[PDB]
């Protein structure tokens, strides 16, 4: 399949080179996979989700995404137009309030929730969790992300937007999950992207067009935007049977575009998520 005039990030993950416009992807499109978007919620009624999104848990008064961030991330995972895995099932877990903030205890509870809830869902091709959030280092947050990964979920987490070593941020610093840095359309590390040895992979994160609340769309930037590219890619690859939740991060790193990025500090991987699609 080929989506013409795709958002640059989708084109980028299906190209060895920057600057293309078509997103090439296998038509399976993550069908049969599930991605939990642990964030401010998902506006599941957005037409771009095609009924494939649903809220499954909120830690606030409403399950509504009153912010947009979660909806945006979910759209990069799996919306029709803006998504990597256009046929995946999206499950929203609202751990962040409508200002985009959440207490670590709530974020931890949301991860534990996904680890259990997935056992109630039909996800024959596997389960991914996309965590476009983070704060300062917390062993308990890291442990929750590790538990979620151990439970059989492909956990992708944002490296953070501090232009600093992700070692000091969580869940970015949890080694066992897939810690995602951000790149821009010119294959530069995004100016805000964290870096460091704990990063596993980069994905498109600067000027990412996706869904927004109110049935809208907008372009925003962050490692929060790169993370769902990787989560979606994992779902897509898991549906193709190329990898499993436990190995998807390594598989994505092994199959990434290598050395394409600039402004990567020594000791940080120079790996950009790539679907290796061949028509
Ligand atoms: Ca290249
Ligand atoms: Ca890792």
């Amino acid at each position: 399949a080929a989506q013409t005039n795709a958002p640059w990030g989708l084109a980028r993950i299906s190209s060895t080179s920057p600057g293309t416009s078509t997103y090439y992807y296998d038509e399976s499109a993550g069908q049969g996979s599930c991605v939990y978007v642990i964030d401010t919620g998902i506006e599941a009624s957005h037409p771009e989700f095609e009924g494939r999104a649903q809220m499954v848990k909120t830690y606030y008064y409403s399950s509504r995404d009153g912010n947009g961030h979660g909806t945006h991330c979910a759209g990069t995972v799996g919306s029709r137009t803006y998504g990597v895995a256009k046929k995946t099932q999206l499950f929203g877990v609202k751990v962040l309030d409508d200002n985009g903030s959440g207490q670590y205890s709530t974020i931890i509870a949301g991860m534990d929730f996904v680890a259990s809830d997935k056992n109630n869902r039909n996800c024959p091709k596997g389960v991914v969790a996309s965590l476009s959030l983070g704060g300062g280092y917390s062993s308990s947050v890291n442990s929750a992300a590790a538990r979620l990964q151990s439970s059989g979920v492909m956990v992708a987490v944002a490296a953070g937007n501090n232009n600093a070593d992700a070692r000091n941020y969580s869940p970015a610093s949890e080694p066992s999950v897939c810690t995602v840095g951000a790149s821009d359309r010119y294959d530069r590390r995004s100016s805000f992207s964290n870096y460091g040895s704990v990063l596993d992979i980069f994905g498109p994160g600067t000027d990412i067009l996706s869904t927004w609340i109110g049935g809208s769309t907008r372009s925003i930037s962050g490692t929060s935007m790169a993370t769902p590219h990787v989560a979606g890619l994992a779902a897509y690859l898991m549906t193709l049977g190329k990898t499993t939740a436990a190995s998807a991060c390594r598989y994505i790193a092994d199959t990434a575009n290598k050395g394409d990025l600039s402004n990567i500090p020594f000791g940080t991987v120079n790996l950009l998520a790539y679907n290796n699609y061949q028509a």
